[PDB]
């Protein structure tokens, strides 16, 4: 198989989450792991089994923690997930997750191109 070398996937991929973190006001809540105590949703745990956010990627990415590029993908995803999950329909969370998703999508497809 094709192997990655963790510079490659953090050239490769870093901007894309920059591309997420630039989204202002819709990354903001997505910027640092649910507190749920801090945030008075106690059952968050309760839903959420695997928590994501973007700050976790980018430690992942910095400390070679993807091998490959869906790995990574799947990290974004299972934030989104998480948040279309939990959250209701009308909330703003959910709403700026939708088009975090939106721009993640069409940042994504070049790079997965560019990569192996
Ligand atoms: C609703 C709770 C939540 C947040 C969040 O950060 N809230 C505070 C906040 C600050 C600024 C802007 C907004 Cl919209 C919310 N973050 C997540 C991922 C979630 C969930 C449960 O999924």
């Amino acid at each position: 198989k094709k192997i990655f070398k963790p510079e490659e996937l953090r050239q490769a991929l870093m901007p894309t989450l920059e591309a997420l973190y630039r989204q202002d006001p819709e990354s903001l809540p997505f910027r640092q792991p649910v507190d749920p105590q801090l945030l008075g949703i106690p059952d968050y745990f309760d839903i959420v089994k695997n928590p994501m956010d973007l700050s976790t990627i980018k430690r992942k990415l910095d400390t070679g923690q993807y091998q490959e590029p869906w790995q990574y993908v799947d990290d974004v995803w299972l934030m989104f997930n998480n948040a279309w999950l939990y959250n209701r329909k009308t909330s703003r969370v959910y709403k700026f997750c939708s088009k975090l998703a939106e721009v993640f999508e069409q940042e994504i497809d070049p790079v997965m191109q560019s990569l192996g």
